[PDB]
């Protein structure tokens, strides 16, 4: 029994044995923010709000009591329209056009489980047990909409997940042109707020940053949550860092327009909302219908940020993710787009599945050009049908040769584009997302499909099915290569433009389900020019996602290191590519490539049959030793241990039991004179005794916890060591 | 000859000794921002903004060229539908139901002076020759909107002025969703940034920040520029202080929402809009019909803050306060509130005006109380008829006492409120701004007019009229009490609610500008619960303002400080009060309240009645001696020396001729054993010789400014000493 | 200066010893890659440009010198011949620290007519933002031309505007200006 | 050699730490209360911190704000002392290094100690520099060379270490020449 509702006091309160999260009736009817955080048993009131006549924080309608006020109080939510001048989580536009709303208690629910969110990625439970759900209505009287919070409390997580739910139980139709997620108000908090910006090619550094009086934003246009700034944002103590101190961890299953934002105000109170970007996002709820939001996954830990990344990691896994792979070891494949891009053929690439065989490779993945008249990036996307002059026998010949070879079969769609070269433009060109009159914007030359429309969906679902139907394709990666720039969808009512980004991804979300429903024993790998669509939303339909564009072995760490914050490191996929890098013109050596490779899910993306002889069996030992550690690697418990700008970046891996671990340590710059360093490790059992499997030394638990060993001298730059330990008895 | 165009190059070159501002029609007609600084000779292209492909960076229509994006070109101005991610300065909403705009250079035109603004305050010129206004005009060919982008540069200051008029010249409506008033985009620029936020008895501290990717914003939504967050804001180097650095100062000259936003991009550029806040906002912009946005002020300092500042305090005094009386010494008055709040009469009101007139005293302000039945803040606000219960005689007789002790008269008023219990809303109930069918919400118990129709003014304007006509009232205080909260406007369609806001705004400006047009002979103070409207285009009509309701010697040191950022010091009033503070409850020495005072412009709030013969003739000895200074104080170049949480603040006032020079050194705590400090000074003239006023001795520029002096070591917390030198002959 | 020949490492130990000495007192040898001190991988032009920020020399066997690098050398000292009045005795202006991703510096003659600019980036990233150099120690109303380019400019510009860094691929990369005022 | 008393000044102090092969980098901290001491026992005035300090404000960068400037003429053990006291002061001692320093001053006789180099700027470190750069160069330095451009020089150390006879190195000569080389 998780959640409790005091009627005395007026306060609700979810905990487990890890976290407390209080929230109360106030006056007016007023939901309240009091606490969240590490567990305790009871609650005395010792957190009411201290009454103060603070100057132009106006009061309740009919109020004479000035020291009362929605302007200064915590709250769990809030509107325009209420004498509440923070950033509001909701704004509705009225019929009078006004922009009132003003939300007052009416009624809570409890609930075993939790509810899905239709048309929405969400966690969920395999057992009821394992989690309730509180629900607070809250309704204007006098436009009856009725907002509905709800807060999952898992009973062995340190977890609790929010989202809202719109009614309009009214006359008339509203429109909803702002509805968060979720509120939190702070009060008496020195945060700093740690984020994870980035570009293409570049996503996800951490960054991390004082809070000034202010509103500091966030968020993405792009219709995806982007590369330049991910959906995820946390709140930390000073003093916090990898394995001490609070943090707060926020991440939003959205995979369209996210907005973050945190504000302190005049009072030093810190007040954070998170939801879909209200950027030309406006919603017309009839009479009776409802509007669902994205949840929010709120994770706290007492411990640093490994333990909060920790939780995450966890959640996502097991009760967000539902590819029937998300337990199974990742295949070690090989891409063939950094190593032929669109100069390619069946027989060129026959030779690299050849190559592949012997390195010890257990995928063949298939990237761009396979289709339509695919000769480069100006046409074709829309024509989801195998390009004769490269596969004159079929796709299902070279299909079936790859797995002649001993190999699964990969390939590469990106379902939501079309190009002005296209029959699919030909056939429908109103197909293609612009506004009437203009010409829409290019993208790496393409054009952007409007997913909203169902027959749109339905016209590359039934492209899709053809090829997949024969159950030859063993895993798909799913690409996506622009933002979305001109916003409409063609079949909407004027009033209801305001839609389009979130039907769209609804349509994105629709057609994916379909897809990876009807297609359990697909691998789904998702990509979006790299990671511009990496989020927790995005886990629920595919297992793993390409992490950046960017291979260099070094840019990497940051990146996947940014990238762990939040993410489990199963779902993060890193390849192997060649020297000078492609993308920044680095030279690394291959060793480092490879480790740092072994982060994330390994894969190749360069041309076998152009490697030497020392590189052939660097692969094969590289593979041959992946395969040994992987487990533990994939799945185990992450720790990041050194971040690059320390001049190292350094992170390991220990299961379940902690029986095993694997770590790495990377070194950026060489110096003529360099400073000895030591690694220590973390996720070790104190008393256990593990064995150094390269130098047969023994240490116990504790010792390489606190002593660690010397990182050992090497001249160069960018090199890597690689450790594996393992419990004895 | 400030002002050219190189058709060749397509550069525009805004320039004077001191600055140089260039922008250029870069591809597809898109206006890009190039420079802004220190003043150059000429231009030769280096600035030409790098061609590089962008991953997700997308291109003109129709455009193959990869290489340029108006996502990642430095802008003049930015629109929603251009394929720009960054926050635009505009948004416009199409008949059709989309934000599309796209906006591409038309034309330009260079003219004399600058044009007046419709309906707003503004800076102007009083000789043609002294500026030069560029007009750049950009269109949507398909909407047929057209943008006129302003540009205008005095010759002898460090400052570009901006705004934005919207022109509609299709057949159809549009809606301006958001129009900011400039925008400004900066490359390889490494800034903190700095505002002035505060609260109720709290304005205007002066906060710094780093500026990280993301978006950063600082705004009001109260339908006033607001105690919370100044419309103002400077980016500057990180090593920049009061002295020397670049310091780039914008301050929006507008008295309602404002929003400036200041993003650092995936590119590590910077991104500036600034105008009225989009909050609510939506302009209704019908065929044939423009909107003129308030402008903004652009200072470019190369030498420190103190600099900047005094290009700010030369801008509003000598080319937008229209008052008469900004160029004169203003009264060290008497103002009756702290003192006796609404208890009193007009015989105990003789008394006060006795004791003013021997303690040398010049004016006598009659604060709240004296009109409709107001014994209390719970009733006749909108009644502007004098309480005759206190006035027996009326109000007439009473001013003409004033005027016969020798003294100007002043009253209060607080023309934009309301009571539910007035005259006015027993008449007139409609005038009280309320979404129909919803109870408003109350602040100090009042409401708001909608001074956005003209009936509700002319109401106003006529009572105020009848009190003012036989020129008795010398000073008026024009006082406003709480925010905006229940935002509508009864006359207006249901699509145009989204102009409450501005609507509020312009009444506002259209009345005030009224009586201080018919009155030009009285000196208007403004007011607002403090500074809660102490902005720009306040200046422009009221001469000076309330700085705080904090009357605290110490606590007024940082709201002063933080003030004379952007606002001369004639422009803030500040009072000896009471000790203990009756709003923080400190205790401070008279002489200290007294020289906090004297960095405004210097009055008394205190019961002159109930004081001692003993005190009586400290207040003369203060009054007497700042009749001395007030000259120089009042209107010298203003030079801050040190901050608060220094331990001292310390400031200076030199008249333009570098003769005369007054020098505040102010201490907050006392220390058992306390370090040396010593005091330099600024501003005077290294090759004259000063005599300071109480020694005797005398010393050069060079001396001061170099060597400075040692403060001299007191006991005791809160104490002052004054400086005065004078260059011998 | 330093057993250290790193051209990225006598980056910082050139800057800091700027500090106090003049760069005439300081001696630079372009050596070996991968470097004998450190292991470092380097752009022969790199390794030229940094050192001809001290008293140019060479420390590597040059008979065992590839004829793309004999004839690199041969254009090196070359070009150094040109410039070594100005780089040795010029008055020294440091313009970046290597902290900030790159190192630059430059020379100015006593007149004002002459002035050598290094710029030199240590990291190369695959989404670069862009960077302008601004000068030190010129005459605002004479006229510089660049010597490579042909383009002239005001003193004052070449210290206000400045001008891009050309974005290039690679670590460790350097390019030099030469900038003469005219008539 | 000097010692100097600053009241009522928040200065930083910037030294040039270092190591064989890594000397002389930038630092830069904060002046609390205590000593702090920059010095060498190694006989030599030192790779591991160089005779010099400077004095700035928290502000002073390579282009503005005041910096002062020390320099000890002396090129065996030096000790910089720089002391924040009780009462908010800061106390500057810099001389020959006082371990294991006593020095028998019979009757009549007289003890001279290097001398230091102090300069003071109000524009940046660059300036700063500049004044050291002038005064060392020419009023200090009495090489005959000193005003002279100096040679494109090819030393043998990393070419060949002690692996090498005449003949190997005419070699080199022959090279040299060719290349352009002039010592
Ligand atoms: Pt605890
Ligand atoms: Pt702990
Ligand atoms: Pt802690
Ligand atoms: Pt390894
Ligand atoms: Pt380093
Ligand atoms: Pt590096
Ligand atoms: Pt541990
Ligand atoms: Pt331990
Ligand atoms: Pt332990
Ligand atoms: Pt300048
Ligand atoms: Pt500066
Ligand atoms: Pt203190
Ligand atoms: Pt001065
Ligand atoms: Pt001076
Ligand atoms: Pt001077
Ligand atoms: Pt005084
Ligand atoms: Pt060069
Ligand atoms: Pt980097
Ligand atoms: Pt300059
Ligand atoms: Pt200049
Ligand atoms: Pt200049
Ligand atoms: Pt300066
Ligand atoms: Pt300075």
């Amino acid at each position: 029994n998780l959640i409790k509702f005091d009627d005395q006091n007026k306060v609700f309160h979810l905990h487990n044995k890890q976290i407390s999260y209080l929230l109360s009736i106030e006056d007016g009817g007023t939901l309240s923010h009091l606490y969240f955080g590490g567990a305790v048993k009871n609650y005395n009131n010792q957190l009411k709000y201290p009454r103060l006549d603070r100057g132009f924080s106006g009061n309740l309608p009919e109020s004479l009591d000035r020291t009362f006020s929605r302007d200064s109080l915590p709250k769990e939510y809030s509107s325009a329209g209420e004498m509440d001048f923070h950033t509001p989580a909701t704004i509705v536009r009225n019929p009078d056009g006004s922009n009132a709303l003003f939300l007052a208690y009416k009624s809570y629910k409890i609930e075993d489980g939790k509810p899905d969110l239709k048309g929405l990625p969400h966690s969920w439970t395999k057992e009821d047990d394992e989690a309730q759900t509180l629900i607070v209505t809250l309704e204007d009287k006098v436009s009856k909409l009725e907002y509905d919070l709800l807060y999952t409390i898992y009973r062995d997580r340190p977890v609790i997940v929010r989202s809202v739910q719109v009614h309009n139980h009214g006359e008339e139709a509203v429109y909803l042109e702002k509805v968060a997620s979720m509120q939190m108000d702070y009060v008496d908090k020195d945060f700093e707020v740690i984020t994870l910006p980035g570009a293409h090619a570049n996503e996800r550094r951490v960054q991390r940053e004082n809070i000034g009086q202010g509103i500091k934003v966030f968020s993405s246009y792009r219709g995806t949550s982007s590369h330049q700034m991910n959906p995820f944002m946390a709140l930390v103590d000073h003093d916090t860092n990898e394995f001490m101190g609070e943090a707060y961890g926020f991440a939003l299953a959205y995979s369209g327009n996210h907005k973050f934002e945190v504000e302190r105000d005049q009072f030093g109170q810190i007040h954070v909302n998170t939801g879909i970007n209200d950027y030309n996002f406006k919603w017309k709820l009839n009479p009776n219908e409802e509007f669902q939001t994205p949840e929010v996954l709120m994770v706290y830990s007492d411990q640093g940020l490994n333990k909060m990344s920790q939780a995450f990691h966890s959640l996502i896994h097991e009760r967000i993710m539902r590819s029937k792979f998300k337990d199974q070891i990742r295949p070690v494949l090989v891409n063939n787009w950094e190593a032929t891009y669109f100069d390619f053929n069946e027989d060129k690439l026959k030779t690299i599945v050849d190559k592949a065989k012997k390195l010890g490779l257990e995928m063949f993945v298939l990237d761009d050009g396979w289709f339509g008249h695919r000769d480069d990036d100006n046409s074709s996307l829309g024509d989801w049908k195998v390009y004769k002059k490269k596969f004159p026998n079929g796709l299902g010949h070279f299909a079936d040769y790859v797995h002649e070879q001993g190999l699964k079969f990969g390939l590469w769609f990106e379902p939501e584009m079309i190009s002005y070269e296209s029959n699919l433009y030909k056939e429908h060109p109103d197909y293609l997302m612009h506004v009437p009159g203009r010409k829409p914007c290019p993208s790496r030359n393409q054009y952007v499909l409007e997913l909203g429309r169902k027959e749109v969906r339905d016209n590359i679902f039934e492209q899709m099915v053809k090829i997949l139907d024969s159950k030859k394709i063993d895993y798909i990666k799913w690409d996506m290569n622009r933002s979305l720039s001109d916003i409409y969808e063609s079949d909407l009512p004027a009033d209801q433009q305001g839609e389009a980004y979130h039907r769209y991804v609804l349509g994105y979300y629709d057609l994916l389900n379909k897809l990876v429903t009807r297609y359990p024993d697909i691998l789904f790998e998702g990509c979006s020019g790299g990671g511009g669509r990496f989020d927790v939303g995005q886990a629920y339909y595919t297992p793993q996602i390409w992490a950046s564009d960017n291979t260099d072995a070094i840019e990497r760490l940051k990146i996947q290191y940014g990238t762990s914050l939040v993410y489990p490191q199963s779902m993060m996929t890193s390849h192997v590519s060649v020297s000078p890098n492609e993308q920044n013109g680095r030279i690394t050596p291959f060793n480092t490539r490879g480790a740092v490779a072994m982060w994330g899910d390994l894969g190749y993306e360069l041309d076998l049959t152009k490697m030497s002889d020392e590189e052939s069996d660097q692969v094969v030992k590289q593979v041959t030793e992946y395969k040994k550690i992987r487990e533990v690697t994939q799945f185990g418990t992450l720790y990041r241990l050194k971040a690059s700008a320390s001049n190292q970046c350094a992170w390991m891996m220990v299961d379940s039991n902690k029986n095993e671990a694997v770590v790495t340590v990377v070194n950026v710059m060489a110096h003529a004179q360099p400073y000895c360093t030591k690694t220590k490790l973390a996720g070790l059992d104190p008393d256990k005794r593990y064995k150094n499997l390269e130098t047969d030394e023994v240490f116990g638990g504790d010792e390489l916890m606190h002593l660690g060993f010397y990182d050992p001298i090497e001249r160069g730059d960018f090199k890597a060591k690689m450790y594996h330990f393992k419990a004895i008895n």
